[PDB]
């Protein structure tokens, strides 16, 4: 009800401060950073979340700093931020009310399974804003269903969440103990710390994986019990597998679980050979989010009639740029078809 009033810079262009004026403040979550609300800009009527994260006053944000170099279609944006209390700095970001943990588990809840054409869709949108994110070499290491945002009506999905991205300096290594236990790829329980940005791309095989099953892919009780879960489906590493991982521990030995039929009967061929080409052992193994895109499996959004289910039209989902390209550029061709040029 109260009007807040701050003084706050907008996420992009120049630092030149403005009053911004928002009401109708409520927590929508929280965790070890603060908290997240959703509030109404008095002028725009627009909804946003505000993340109330606390800055270490004499430190430099890191989210802040990475929230700032970003704008894309496919990641919440962030629109302004302010200060505020000791201290705190609020992330103002799109709101968007729905996320995939949540659709996943209705459908699972009511014993039913996600459309594949959702399937498609928000695994896409998903490959994107890591070509995006990947292309800058920043990796998100939480890539878990409750960190994408949906749209219930127009289908669009924004990745959420960079309370723990990073700028990752390659000779520089990282700590391993990151990610959502049952999204995190195995050579982070290994204890690497030399890693790339594969990581991500293992937790959305994780994803992709939980929405075709219905549940999570592997579902360890803890941080070790998470590798002994990705072991009986694959099977164990081996030499040029560990040694990919990570140049300790004590596990036992088990058989290569064949792919198409960890899951279901009725799954189509070409999700079954993602997951396969994403979870895998070797991390220069898993394919690149912008080449995931590539793979077949999203064909059917490559039809220029496709619409989505309640007979609106595909958010926009050939909005290329060059910089999202950059990665890898010769693949255009079969990434935009002919009739978004
Ligand atoms: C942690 C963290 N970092 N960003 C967010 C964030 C940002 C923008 C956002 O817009 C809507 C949400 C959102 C908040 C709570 C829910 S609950 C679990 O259904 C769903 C969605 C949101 C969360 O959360």
């Amino acid at each position: 009800s109260k009007v807040t009033t701050v003084v706050a810079t907008p996420g992009q262009g120049p630092d030149r401060p403005q009053e911004v004026s928002y009401t109708d403040t409520k927590v929508i979550g929280n965790g070890s950073f603060g908290v997240v609300y959703q509030a109404k800009l008095c002028d725009s009527g627009e909804l946003v979340a505000i993340k109330k994260v606390l800055q270490d006053k004499r430190f430099k944000n890191r989210e802040l700093q990475i929230m700032r170099k970003l704008d894309h279609c496919n990641i919440v944006r962030l629109r302004y931020f302010f200060y505020s209390s000791e201290v705190y700095l609020n992330l103002v970001l799109d709101y968007v009310p729905e996320t995939v943990y949540r659709v996943a588990r209705h459908y699972s809840r009511a014993k039913q399974t996600l459309p594949v054409i959702y399937v498609k869709l928000y695994m896409y949108q998903l490959f994107r804003s890591l070509a995006y994110i990947h292309s800058f070499g920043i990796c998100h290491r939480d890539i878990k269903p409750q960190n994408l945002l949906l749209d219930p009506d127009t289908a669009v999905l924004k990745l959420c969440d960079f309370g723990s991205a990073k700028q990752l300096v390659r000779g520089e290594p990282n700590v391993s103990y990151i990610c959502s236990r049952y999204y995190r790829a195995p050579e982070l329980i290994f204890g690497a710390t030399d890693y790339t940005s594969s990581i991500d791309v293992w937790s959305a095989g994780c994803v992709l994986a939980e929405l075709l099953l219905g549940q999570p892919i592997f579902p360890g009780d803890s941080g070790v019990d998470q590798l002994v879960e990705i072991i009986k489906v694959l099977g164990t590493p081996t030499r040029e597998q560990i040694r990919e991982m990570n140049p300790e521990f004590k596990f036992p030995q088990i058989k290569a679980h064949p792919w198409t039929k960890v899951f279901r009967p009725r799954t189509p061929p070409e999700a079954i050979a993602l997951c396969s080409r994403l979870l895998e052992y070797t991390p220069t193994a898993r394919l690149t989010p912008l080449e995931a895109c590539a793979h077949s499996f999203f064909d059917e959004l490559r039809d220029p009639n496709v619409k989505l289910p309640n007979g609106r039209d595909t958010p926009a989902l050939f909005n290329f740029t060059t910089q999202e390209l950059s990665s890898n550029p010769p693949l255009a061709t079969i990434l935009i078809p002919p009739h978004a040029r």
